[PDB]
């Protein structure tokens, strides 16, 4: 329509493409030049280039590759770097054909102006990321604030033309399933629309592929393509894409289109989760939606509760729990029986490669809602028997166990200070000094997490501590915690939350 979109080929990027990385390391010139020509045939108008890698001499790599790209391509190169010397080198070999990638305010005005001056001086296009000193702009209001500040500086101090600018309000993944990043696509799109109006004549660019990160190939292609189009509609001029894997909107089935939008704009309904629905669309072995729903509703009460956790079925949960409390079913039994049995099954399915990670998250969300609704119906016996600082150790994220321990001990008269997850030993002991607890609990599921526990106890030993530490987790074995007593004589293994209770009871003298 208004003008075609300037496509930038993403593939020559050490951070992004594993294939390019390995090609670069191996010094596969023919491989790289093939990959460049290929992207242009597939419809790219320019090529992003990033050779920066942890432990590699950026400048060396560029000195090698650039002379070749120079002669072997007609199209422009977008140089993706934080080193000005690198940008200079690129500007040397490819005069007139360069767009400079990062220019931003993360480390203040110093870095920003250095890059901008180059752009001005070598008459190169400039990309401007919406990142300031407080970090990445995640909302529109932020993305706009930052852009405008930058625009002022670029146009007045450097005298760059609007036309010479490309604003990258950022592209975040919305596919990992965490609640916090549901609207980060939407907020970018809103900013773009507002800035197109307030800053006429500037360009906009996005690294489109990111929005979809870690979905199946086919799903990415759709989500990428719909995002690209919606950004275009709101003023996008350039796009860092895989040119060969963007579908025109006319070729995307109506359902997939709508699901992609549902996800991008976070159009939550009552009984719908956009992300999971979008994922589900691409899965094969699709039953009659009505047939599946009927098969489910036909299950026994306990078996249906289980399947709610596995299939991640939030809606009608409180209904079913209400029903089970009406029959002779006790809260703790519903958890330690059908609900946790579901959680085990999720484990096995994820382990077999039969379930993707966000579905596991949604399973956990059903479990948490379930326990939230059941917590008032559990017995609340005793009060103020003692205190427990409880936490998941460095680099461990699983916490359904931890939280059950919280609930059960809290219900049996213990004060539980739950420090949440990934808690370093420093922070744990800070809270120990604060709350003066009778014991410390450390959760962690994976093997590596047990070695952290060992380190944690070494640390605690060395700073004089002797209060009881209760360790729990899958990979933990009682035999192993017995050995740890050589480091810290007051460690205890806990198989389950009830053992935690039993230990706390013995330790406080009940
Ligand atoms: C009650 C609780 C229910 N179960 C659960 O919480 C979930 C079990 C499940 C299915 C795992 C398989 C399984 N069958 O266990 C699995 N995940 Co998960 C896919 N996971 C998740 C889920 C958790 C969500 C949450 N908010 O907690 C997440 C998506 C976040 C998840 C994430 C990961 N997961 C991952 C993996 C690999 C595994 N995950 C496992 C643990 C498992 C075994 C499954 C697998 N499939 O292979 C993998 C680990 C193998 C191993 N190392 O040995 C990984 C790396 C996946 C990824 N590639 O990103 C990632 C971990 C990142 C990291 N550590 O940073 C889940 C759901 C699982 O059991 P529990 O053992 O925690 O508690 C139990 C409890 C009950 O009474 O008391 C005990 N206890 C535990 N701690 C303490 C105590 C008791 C006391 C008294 C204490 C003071 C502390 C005792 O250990």
């Amino acid at each position: 329509q208004e003008a075609s979109l300037f496509l930038v080929g993403e593939r020559l990027n050490a951070t992004g493409s594993k294939r390019f990385r390995e090609m670069l390391f191996a010094r596969d010139l023919e491989g790289i030049l093939a990959l460049a020509r290929e992207q242009v045939e597939e419809g790219a108008h320019a090529l992003d280039l990033s050779v920066a890698w942890t432990g590699r001499d950026e400048l060396e790599d560029l000195r090698w590759l650039l002379p070749h790209l120079a002669t072997a391509l007609t199209v422009p190169v977008m140089v993706d770097s934080t080193s000005p010397e690198a940008m200079e080198l690129a500007l040397k070999y490819l005069p007139g054909r360069v767009l400079l990638n990062s220019a931003n305010l993360e480390d203040g005005l110093e870095r920003f102006d250095r890059v901008a001056s180059l752009a001005k001086a070598h008459g190169a296009a400039l990309v401007v990321l919406a990142i300031d000193e407080k970090g990445m702009a995640k909302t529109r209001e932020e993305k706009v604030r930052v852009a405008l500040r930058m625009y002022e500086r670029l146009t007045e101090h450097h005298g760059l033309r609007p036309e010479d600018l490309l604003f990258d309000l950022l592209t975040f993944p919305i596919t990992q399933g965490d609640e916090e990043s549901r609207p980060l696509a939407k907020e970018t799109l809103l900013a773009m629309e507002e800035l197109r109006e307030r800053l006429p004549g500037v360009g906009f660019v996005l690294g489109v592929s990111n929005v979809s990160f870690g979905l199946k190939p086919r799903a990415r292609r759709v989500l990428n393509s719909v995002f690209l189009d919606e950004a275009r509609k709101r003023g996008l001029t350039a796009a860092i894409v895989d040119a060969g894997k963007i579908l025109p909107i006319s070729q995307i089935p109506e359902e997939a289109y709508a699901l992609a939008l549902d996800l991008i704009y976070d159009r939550r309904k009552e009984g719908f989760d956009p992300l999971l629905a979008f994922m589900a669309y691409f899965e094969a072995h699709k039953e009659d939606p009505g047939k599946r729903e009927d098969a489910f509703l036909a299950l026994p009460l306990l078996e249906r509760l289980k399947r709610r956790v596995v299939e991640g079925r939030k809606q009608g949960l409180e209904a079913d729990l209400e029903e089970a409390l009406k029959a002779g079913h006790k809260p703790l039994d519903l958890i330690n029986g059908p609900l946790l049995a579901g959680m085990k099954e999720v484990g096995d399915l994820f382990g077999a490669g039969k379930m993707q990670l966000p579905f596991v998250l949604q399973a956990a969300e059903v479990m948490k809602r379930a326990v939230a609704y059941l917590e008032p119906h559990m017995e609340k016996k005793g009060e103020g028997k003692g205190t427990l600082v409880l936490a998941t150790v460095k680099g461990a994220v699983h916490d359904i166990g931890k939280n059950l321990v919280d609930i059960i001990l809290s219900n049996n008269g213990y004060r539980v200070v739950n420090l949440g997850i990934k808690v370093p030993i420093e922070e744990i002991l800070k809270a120990v000094e604060a709350h003066k607890p009778h014991a410390v609990g450390m959760s962690g599921l994976l093997v590596k997490s047990t070695l952290v526990m060992k380190e944690n106890l070494e640390y605690m030993r060395d700073r004089g501590y002797t209060l009881p530490v209760i360790l729990g987790g899958a990979a933990l074995t009682r035999s192993y915690v017995e050995e740890l007593r050589a480091i810290y004589p007051n460690v205890y293994y806990a198989e389950d939350a009830f053992e935690g209770l039993r230990l706390m009871e013995e330790l406080t003298g009940h």
